[PDB]
């Protein structure tokens, strides 16, 4: 059968192996919606050579690329397996990978779906919690596509821009929690403490209104609630760079702040993220519970499992594309509120793209 | 008949009247929980002295005093009303009012407790969500006075340390929202942008690993789902002062924000405080909706109403007390994990003193 409904799956993306790292940061140094660099089409070529090597060196500490593709082509298959029975009426579904800056790239994903002839296109976002600086981007991408292109979308389009507290979502997370906890001795569970963690952002885009602090901190809620308040939490920021303001508290000052006050059994819990990467398998469970964690209380650090394989979060994924068919939304009403100092010119122009769209 | 059961309600309190301005600073320009200033004892009568006018004239704009304590009796005297028709067995019940900053004083109240010989007593923070600087403080207060009298507590001892989302506190807010769109012209209805507001915490109190930042997110999200998602909302921060950085987006340059934006139509909820107060009357009504905003696009501002007298808000209070009584908790499994970076000595006794009460 030729193939209905496109779900195109966004997400940074990694390198894949060490071999992209270069092309990579050169992406990422030239999106003027995340730097505004001088001379920026001449620092950025500079600065990718010059970051390239320790970054590499990363990726080399944890087997030499990101799995992240990989995840995301598993967790792409199980999705579309359920949707074509949940919703025979939307026929053959098929889902596209669009990473921000590495291949395939949102824009080679969107041209691909334009090939196969689908009248139906779903941006979904795989960033359960909004940041501009994430699905914005993806999004914006988008937009930005057709903008350049110069031409309309032969396609039926609309997004699923954000989910922090989808039910599935919440479970697959909870169930994960659980099954580390069992993992630690039982002399100790009771005293374990949960840290939640997530990627971190400058203060001047918290300051600016980024939803994402506030929908993080509603993905953490509503596990706690599933899991029955069992034991104590507390919500932190990773992956803070630079010499900038970023929102704290840092991950690691965290983990050193507790055992230094004999709090010695953390449970590391990624709560924004739905696979494994570099934050988790380089940044958390390297830098943090290995080099760090040993140099203060060296008694248990463990780390929630990533969603990974889980068919549980398969089952999530289609139920949020079929639920969003079902509802003929186009996307979020809290996508029709650009952040209230937003300086882009940008956000108003893709906000106007997807709930501007024919159907 | 002798009170059995006494309920402790704590809240930051205000100036009754534009002579109690003076003390209330005094007291809490001596605080050496919020603040370590130099020769403390010498700079604190000073700057009070120094502050007192541009207060009272801050009270004199609203009516010449805060309402806190009307509100906080009306509540009281609803929430006992009912707690001797849910909890018998918990004989006659007495709320008293705790008060950190002006009279009744917590310790002048604890006094007063004992005095009527109860066999229980609950100290029942006003604040729906934890912070270090607001219910903690109170917590601190309780602790300290029995150190500070070489004495035992003569009664039992627990407390409510937060309920950021209590299903009728939820509620309330939502009614209070949706109360306040039919004000609005039913034309501009689905056009109304929320700003949650919330009082704003120094960064450094966030990096240090306050809970109140995460815990007001999860409010938010809670009235929203309530809502149904029917309007775009943002949360802010407000009552920012002095050179330092604080955690924003700011209130006041949100609100001028979405008028360059176009986004003219905005309801302002207060999120972290159940009364009216100085942060209410004077701050949103008049500092942001009068004036700023006013010289901004004019186009309909307004605040929901505070929970104030709500009969419902009420039944929060009891039903809190009852389930809390019932569970024979101490204190919130989140209490018995202190900041991650905390420096105050104290906490980790404050806390000692609730989790190791005799029961
Ligand atoms: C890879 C690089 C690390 C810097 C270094 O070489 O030392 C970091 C520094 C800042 C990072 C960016 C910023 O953290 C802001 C963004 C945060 C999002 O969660 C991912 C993309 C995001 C756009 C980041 C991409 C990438 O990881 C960057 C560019
Ligand atoms: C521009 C952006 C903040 C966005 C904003 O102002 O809204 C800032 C915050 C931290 C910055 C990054 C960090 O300073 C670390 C890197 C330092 C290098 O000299 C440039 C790239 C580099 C990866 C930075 C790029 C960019 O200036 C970042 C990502
Ligand atoms: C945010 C901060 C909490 C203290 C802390 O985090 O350490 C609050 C709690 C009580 C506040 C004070 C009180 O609300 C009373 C005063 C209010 C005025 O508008 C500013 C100064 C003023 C004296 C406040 C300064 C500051 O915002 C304080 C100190
Ligand atoms: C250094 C200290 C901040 C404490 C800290 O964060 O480390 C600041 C904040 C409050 C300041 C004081 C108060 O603002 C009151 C006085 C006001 C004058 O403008 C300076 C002297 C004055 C007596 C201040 C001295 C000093 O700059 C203080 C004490
Ligand atoms: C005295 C001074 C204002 C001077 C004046 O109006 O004359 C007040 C207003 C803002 C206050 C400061 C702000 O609250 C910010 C600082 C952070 C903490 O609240 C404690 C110290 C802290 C440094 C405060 C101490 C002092 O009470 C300040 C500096
Ligand atoms: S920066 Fe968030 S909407 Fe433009
Ligand atoms: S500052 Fe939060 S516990 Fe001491």
């Amino acid at each position: 059968r030729k193939p209905k409904t496109g779900i195109l799956m966004l997400n940074m993306g990694g390198p894949e192996t060490l071999g992209d790292v270069h092309d990579f940061l050169l992406r990422l140094f030239l999106d003027r919606d995340l730097m505004t660099l001088p001379i920026q089409n001449k620092l950025a070529p500079f600065i990718a050579k010059r970051r390239t090597p320790k970054i590499q060196e990363q990726y080399r500490r944890i087997g030499g690329g990101s799995p992240i593709k990989i995840w995301t082509s598993k967790q792409g298959e199980g999705m579309v397996k359920l949707l074509d029975e949940l919703s025979p009426n939307t026929a053959p579904h098929k889902y596209y990978i669009g990473f921000r800056y590495v291949h395939p790239l949102t824009e080679e994903a969107i041209e691909e779906m334009e090939r196969d002839g689908l009248e139906r296109a779903i941006a979904f976002t795989q960033y359960p919690q909004y940041s501009c600086c994430t699905t914005g981007s993806s999004l914006n991408a988008i937009y930005r596509y057709y903008n350049q292109v110069g031409r309309k979308p032969t396609m039926k389009w609309s997004t699923i821009d954000r989910w922090p507290t989808h039910h599935l979502l919440i479970q697959c997370f909870a169930d994960h929690i659980l099954k580390e906890l069992d993992h630690f001795p039982l002399e100790k569970r009771s005293e374990v403490v949960i840290l939640f963690s997530a990627h971190s952002l400058p203060m001047s885009v918290v300051n600016r209104g980024d939803p994402y602090p506030q929908e993080v901190s509603a993905t953490v809620q509503k596990v706690m609630e599933r899991l029955e308040y069992c034991n104590p939490y507390r919500l932190v920021w990773q992956s803070k760079v630079g010499p900038m303001p970023w929102l704290g508290p840092q991950t690691d000052e965290s983990i050193k702040g507790l055992c230094e006050r004999g709090r010695k059994n953390i449970l590391l819990v990624p709560i924004a993220f739905t696979s494994d990467h570099i934050e988790t398998l380089y940044e958390l469970d390297i830098e943090y519970s290995q080099v760090l964690a040993k140099e203060c209380g060296v008694e248990n650090i463990r780390r929630a499992e990533s969603l990974n394989g889980n068919p549980l979060f398969s089952k999530a994924l289609a139920d949020l594309v079929h639920s969003h068919i079902q509802s003929n939304e186009l996307c979020s009403k809290q996508l029709t509120l650009s952040c209230p100092l937003c300086v882009n010119p940008v956000c108003r122009e893709t906000k106007s793209f997807f709930t501007s769209q024919q159907l």
